[PDB]
C-alpha cells in the first residue's frame, strides 16, 4: 500500500484525502506573525525540568527519527507556561530542509528556519499517550528553531548514530542523552492551541513555540540530509523536507510570554 509522507504524491497536499481533519479549525503548523502575537501576563513561568530524563532507543520511523524517553514515571516534565498540570517527555524529533533556507514548520514573520526541534509531551491526567491524543489539552509540544552557524555541541551524539539508523525501521540504544543540551538560553516563547503536524493530525496539542533558535553547524545538518525514508535494500530516497507548511490560523491567537 501506498503511505503519506513528504513527497509530490503523498504530501501535505494528499493527506486530507485520508485525514480530513487537515482542513479543520486548529490544524498546526502556523505562521507566528510577531506584530499580531500579545504578551499575556496570566501565562505562569514555563518549568522545564529534564534533569532525571532517561532516554531509551532513536528509531528512523521513515518520516523522521525520534529519540524516545521512558516515560513510566515523571523523569522529565513541562509545566507552567499556558500549561494546567504535568507533562511527560514521551520523545523528540526533527523536521529539516533540503537546504537551509527551509526546514522548520512553524516560521515567524514568514520566516523559515533550517530544521525544527519537537519534544514532544503528553499530559498525566489522561495516564498515557493514546488517551492523551482523543483530548484538546493531552498534549504539549515544545518547538525549538534550528539556524545553521556554530555546532551544537549537545547535538553531536544525536548525529554521530544516524549512521546506524539510515533507513526506515532502523533503531539503535540511545541511553543518557540529556535533552537540556539542545536548548538555547531563553525559554522565552510564543504559544497557541494546534495539532500534530503529521497524520493523524489530531487536534489535541498546546504549542509552546520558543523565540531563540538553536545554532547547528552545517555539518550537523548535512548528516541529517543523509538519512533515507526508504527502508534498506530500497532506493535511495533521502530524508529531506519533512516539514508540513504554514496552516490557516482561522479563529485563533497567538501569545507571547515576553
Ligand atoms: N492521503 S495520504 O494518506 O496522504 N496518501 C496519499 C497517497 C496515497 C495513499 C494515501
Ligand atoms: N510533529 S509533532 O506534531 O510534534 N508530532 C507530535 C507527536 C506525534 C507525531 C507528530
Ligand atoms: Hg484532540
Ligand atoms: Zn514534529
Amino acid at each position: 500500500s501506498h503511505h503519506w509522507g513528504y513527497g509530490k504524491h503523498n504530501g501535505p497536499e494528499h493527506w486530507h484525502k485520508d485525514f480530513p481533519i487537515a482542513k479543520g479549525e486548529r490544524q498546526s503548523p502556523v505562521d507566528i506573525d510577531t506584530h499580531t502575537a500579545k504578551y499575556d501576563p496570566s501565562l505562569k513561568p514555563l518549568s522545564v525540568s529534564y534533569d532525571q530524563a532517561t532516554s531509551l532507543r532513536i528509531l528512523n520511523n521513515g518520516h523522521a527519527f525520534n529519540v524516545e524517553f521512558d516515560d513510566s514515571q515523571d523523569k522529565a516534565v513541562l509545566k507552567g507556561g499556558p500549561l494546567d498540570g504535568t507533562y511527560r517527555l514521551i520523545q523528540f524529533h526533527f523536521h529539516w530542509g533540503s537546504l537551509d533556507g527551509q526546514g522548520s514548520e512553524h516560521t515567524v514573520d514568514k520566516k523559515k528556519y533550517a530544521a525544527e526541534l519537537h519534544l514532544v509531551h503528553w499530559n498525566t491526567k489522561y495516564g498515557d499517550f493514546g488517551k492523551a491524543v482523543q483530548q484538546p489539552d493531552g498534549l504539549a509540544v515544545l518547538g525549538i528553531f534550528l539556524k545553521v552557524g556554530s555546532a551544537k555541541p549537545g547535538l553531536q551524539k544525536v548525529v554521530d548514530v544516524l549512521d546506524s539508523i539510515k533507513t526506515k525501521g532502523k533503531s539503535a540504544d540511545f541511553t543518557n542523552f540529556d535533552p537540556r543540551g539542545l536548548l538555547p538560553e531563553s525559554l522565552d516563547y510564543w504559544t497557541y492551541p494546534g495539532s500534530l503536524t503529521t497524520p493523524p493530525l489530531l487536534e489535541c496539542v498546546t504549542w509552546i513555540v520558543l523565540k531563540e533558535p538553536i545554532s547547528v553547524s552545517s555539518e550537523q545538518v548535512l548528516k541529517f540530509r543523509k538519512l533515507n525514508f526508504n527502508g534498506e535494500g530500497e532506493p535511495e530516497e533521502l530524508m529531506v523536507d519533512n516539514w508540513r507548511p504554514a496552516q490557516p490560523l482561522k479563529n485563533r491567537q497567538i501569545k507571547a510570554s515576553f
